[PDB]
């Protein structure tokens, strides 16, 4: 004792060194200072009256942070004071716990006690027994007797033995449920609580953490849900897989399946663009890599494997684990170790064994603020998953370009309805008409209906990811009926350029005449179109009726035809322009303007504007475009330059199901991409093209031509 | 070198300018772009395009070149930059005889280089100080061939050829003065420097020495705002340390009780958390790193040695690439760096500081504290905005309350060719696009420059202490028949987390009125106490002329007695506007509106507003609370005092005077009390809600119980 997320040598080392890393102590410092003025107020443990951000959820969570932390100073710095308050925290605790029944204010969510739902409960007792690990050296055994009897082995039971329909859970819920009886059943040296928390509550094997760890991440280490759940996921997965490695190295728990857990944390980093995850599904965007989950999950992972490209992102993540495996990070980062980060083009296959569609993360360029295209041909991730199969999202100059919403809520503020997810939620943020991916007949992908969606998943038809060029193709052909559709997309290296380009191609087929709309939500001001708006005769109207389209403001329409067109706009330094031509033997065929705003008379939606390519009755249609960044704009020594397109044109041929794009350069050269979604590398493929004819060897091709 | 480098600058900077690291990688970086636009050999080509076309562009290049080279060479002795500078020098002087007037000649008073003057004489004030660096390396016919081919000639015609610019007091003349000037410093030619000096006469009616005295005012504010002091900025210091350089004896950096010292200190006192006062035509991206600021700082603390402008130095991570540059990189290795000291100032407006003033008030410690501008200046001309008392704050390194600015994209060709834009005169310039009173949807002066070039507003008071600080002004000429006043309070309330906005408007005119006072917050709404309305999907032009045809209606929702709240998000920090307005009026409405509104070019940004409207009134009181409160913190999850702390606010006017009641929550109230009487001794007696408040002076402010 200690022996759990800190063990005896780890405070001897802490103890010994902190005060010679400036950042680790200045750190260490803030949350003592902080502490001592909670300190300053008593001990205040009061009946569980409130939900979501009310007083006693909040203090009951104050609570746990002080007593984990108040454990890890006592050890740290010797003081007595920090003992007893502690102590006194879980004495008040132990002397009230087995009197509570269900929470005053639960809802359908499995109810908890001290909390309204059973989700927090297990948060503290994951946090809280830390503090009491800290803690049982310097303890009388009728103290220790009160505590375990009072708080903790009634809490541990009510979480397992008296909720098995949270601790049997293949869910987030079982993973913080396990690792809290789990960890409460090291500190106490109780083998029962231990094998419950392994192997469920029948030790058969069929629930429990073993179990949680096949089913809720993939191969590669990606959890359904997407990022912004993943790295809740990871504190009681790397929590408890601490303890279970500090007490029991012999079940090799960081080897397991092959080293899944490693493969979560650097997962969760190949995630996230200049220190912020992919706001895919609900997700909120101001979520990032300093998340507490993460400072943890890194530091642990650091001292499991001394990668010293770690510390690249530690220092990006500018706070640090306070644990004797964050001291390892601090010390590390001292010594001048810091080795750059390897951001990797890589394709996480998605469900438990990755075979339920993928998520495609392309980069390219040096540094933090390289080029980043997230292809999310995923499957539908429950609940909170969004209507928007096969949608991008680029990131290029440390900004999004290519945008997705992310969840409509304010977190903890209250006068948001409650800090909940908003009515625009389902209403607005899930549709696919508020995702750059395809919308027939103005409705959302499965109709909106998340049953339907759980039944299905894309099929990824190519990942390749070279010096050249990075591709992923995907095929949807379950999200309307009699509707099939294919996207691919493409990082191109063209040495001309200064940065790749990005080359879309999404080919629909319908049964039925239908409108097809391709959104693309930019970040930045535009500069130009090449098309020439309709007069919006000084109104805006609604632009359709549901599905999302009653939240959009129609701002103009105008007409496009045969040739591609282009818009620009610029956000900071840099220009971005969007090309595009869509075949179709259809001719109606419009551009539209649209404005986040309408249907929100709460002010809940943020401002935002979309380029909308729309086709009337039409059974097929190639969607085709290039994003291009270019230029460079400073406002500062007042220079611009390379602020016009350097894409004259861009054209698409079909032929026998196969595709090619030629992007016409304005220094007379040219690229030629060449798709035939066929997976044998040496098949060869011939198109006829207006003028001429391009051949090549596999699913793709991209050749510069001069 | 003995212009704006000298030959012991040149040496401290070749000694020691390595071990400088800062210094170093800027001065590499200038070293490996000059080494890339060289190897691109001797460009000079025939004067053809204009701004953001290729002459014009290669030219600029060129002057940047010749001051780049020619200090590169005096610093690293490598011929290489003596010849490419020789030889650019030597194919203007090749050329610039036989030429007349640029191809592209506007009623713009035209260059022969450059389609205007300007650029001409900016080029002469890069070109010369290369030449300066260059004459070691030179050998007699070179010189001559430079001398006769180019800066005489140039010379001549940037001041005798053309008196109407060099004689003008405008940035124009202080270019042209700045020029030629500096010009005869180096070419040792004693009637240039006096004809710039004094001006073609020598009497002293024009030149250097009156712009000194007039384009200042004693403050050292510029009248055309901050966006343009800090142009004006470089030929201001850059003559001057010629002038400093060569005649000491004149004593330039003492002239008018330091005026040009003044000027520098006041640049920066116009610009917050880096950027400068959006205020008047403006870019909004521009700030403190701007070069003839980086170059201003690094002069004025050579001659000061005021280690405080080492912490701006620092903030503006750009220094001067000079021998003064130097000392502050010196400075700041020595670990001299002293915080800089944020004052509340009173700025006073036209060459006698007179003519209106601009207000900055400053609470609060750090880069990132709370400003508050009260714009109570006169009209700065063209480039001024039909925006009498308008205001703006600053909080926690954000802009709350906010100025468009210009509308404008420079040097983006796709834009307009990189100029004003037409919506700049639609939109930008239009009272309805400010925060402030727009009298029948109808701008200041009734947009129109001439009349509002004649009137300035008229400061009423100006207060700053630790337990409040005001500025207070009146509107009497913005339309006929109108007269309005403005005052705009930042009160300390000990037991609230900051500051607090008092705002009080007072309007009156002959007939019956719509009074709109619109509040451009930046931010997310979390939720206002008023209802609104249903847009029934539809939202329409809010009006038809004078910027209002910009503007989309959201919704309305009506309000009345009691006050309103609007409770915003930015970033980490929560704002609550608190508002109610006294009017004998019985039609009140607020409006949320949207920018975009014709603009099918799409040159406008996104922008929400909170208009306050008043139909068919001649009296109204605008009461407002700007409140920041609470903690927003996205990575560590946790929420604090989202909530405003008031409760409500009141507002009841006596005979001419004005008291303000702000409830807090807390059971608290704090009252602002307003005589608009100068005489500190004079009593005053209102009556609340039957309840008497009585105070001494122009204003008070009391925290009760
Ligand atoms: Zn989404
Ligand atoms: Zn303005």
């Amino acid at each position: 004792h200690p022996n759990l997320i800190v063990t005896e040598q780890d405070v001897a080392n802490i103890a010994a060194s902190w005060e010679s890393y400036d950042a680790y102590a200045e750190q260490l410092n803030a949350d003592k200072t902080n502490l001592d003025a909670f300190m300053a107020e008593g001990v205040v443990v009061p009946m569980p009256k409130d939900a979501g951000g009310g007083y006693t959820h909040e203090q009951h969570k104050r609570n746990y942070k002080a007593i984990r932390n108040a454990g890890f100073l006592y050890q740290v710095t010797g003081d007595e004071k920090y003992l007893t308050f502690a102590k006194d925290l879980l004495l008040a605790y132990a002397k009230m716990y087995p009197s509570l029944g269900e929470h005053p204010n639960r809802k359908e969510q499995s109810p908890g006690r001290l909390f309204w739902q059973s989700l927090n409960e297990a948060v503290w007792l994951v946090y809280s027994i830390q503090g009491y690990d800290a803690i049982i050296d310097g303890l009388a055994a009728e103290e220790k007797q009160e505590i375990e009897s009072g708080v903790f082995l009634p809490m541990a039971k009510f979480l397992s033995v008296e909720s098995p329909e949270t601790f049997n859970k293949i869910h987030n819920h079982g993973t913080w449920a396990v690792a809290a009886v789990g960890m409460t059943g090291y500190v106490l040296g109780n083998d029962e609580l231990v094998e419950i928390s392994l192997m469920g509550l029948d030790k058969t094997g069929k629930a429990g953490f073993m179990k949680q760890l096949d089913k809720l991440f993939s191969p590669d280490g990606y959890y359904t849900e997407g990022p912004y759940a993943q790295r809740y996921a990871l504190m009681p997965f790397i929590w408890f897989a601490k303890a279970i490695e500090t007490n029991e190295p012999e079940r090799k728990i960081f080897e397991y399946r092959n080293n899944i857990l490693l493969k979560a944390v650097y997962t969760t980093i190949d995630l996230s663009y200049a220190g912020y995850f992919f706001p895919i599904n609900d997700a909120l965007k101001d979520k990032g890599i300093d998340t507490v989950e993460l400072v943890h999950a890194l530091a642990i992972v650091y001292s499991i494997t001394g990668d010293n490209t770690l510390l690249d992102i530690a220092q990006e993540q500018g706070r640090i684990s306070l644990t004797g495996d964050g001291l390892k990070v601090a010390k590390a980062v001292g010594e001048g170790l810091t080795q750059p980060y390897n951001y990797r083009s890589i394709l996480l296959g998605d469900g438990a064994d990755g075979d339920q569609g993928a998520l495609s993360i392309h980069r390219l360029g040096e540094g933090h603020n390289h080029m980043a295209l997230v292809a999310k041909n995923t499957s539908q991730g429950m609940g909170h998953g969004h209507f928007d199969k096969l949608n991008w999202l680029l990131y290029d100059n440390g900004n999004e370009i290519v945008t997705d919403y992310g969840a409509a809520r304010y977190l903890n503020v209250e006068a948001k309805y409650g800090g909940h997810y908003l009515a625009e939620n389902n209403t607005w943020a899930k549709q696919t008409i508020a995702h750059n991916t395809l919308v027939v007949n103005e409705q959302s992908h499965f109709y909106g209906d998340v049953t339907t969606a759980d039944l299905h998943h894309p099929e990824v038809l190519s990942f390749y990811s070279g010096e050249d060029y990075q591709l992923s193709s995907a095929k949807e052909a379950n999200a309307y009926d009699g509707v099939e559709f294919v996207r691919s997309m493409l990082l191109v290296n063209v040495p001309s350029l200064e940065h790749p380009i990005v080359v879309d191609v999404l080919n629909v087929s319908a049964d039925k005449a239908s409108t097809f709309d391709l959104p693309l939500y930019f970040n930045g001001q535009i500069i130009d179109f090449s098309f020439k708006v309709k007069d919006n005769k000084n109104v805006m109207k609604m632009l359709g009726k549901r599905n999302g389209y009653q939240h959009l403001w129609l701002r103009n329409t105008a007409p496009v035809g045969d040739a591609s067109e282009r818009a620009t706009w610029i956000l900071d330094d840099r220009f971005y322009s969007y090309a595009f031509v869509t075949s179709t033997p259809s001719k109606k065929q419009n551009v539209l303007i649209a404005e986040l705003g309408a249907n929100d008379p709460n002010y809940n939606l943020r401002q935002q504007q979309v380029l909308i390519r729309r086709v009337e009755k039409a059974k097929q249609a190639s969607f085709v475009s290039v994003l291009e960044p270019h230029g460079k704009y400073d406002g500062s020594l007042e220079t611009t330059s390379g602020a016009y397109s350097n894409v004259k044109s861009v054209k698409h041929v079909s032929e026998n199901g196969k595709d090619v794009v030629v992007v016409d350069l304005k220094d007379g050269s040219n690229v030629v991409v060449a798709l035939s979604y066929n997976a044998n590398s040496e098949q060869v493929h011939k198109v006829n093209a207006g003028e001429e004819a391009i051949e090549w060897k596999g699913f793709s091709s991209v050749v510069v031509r001069r």
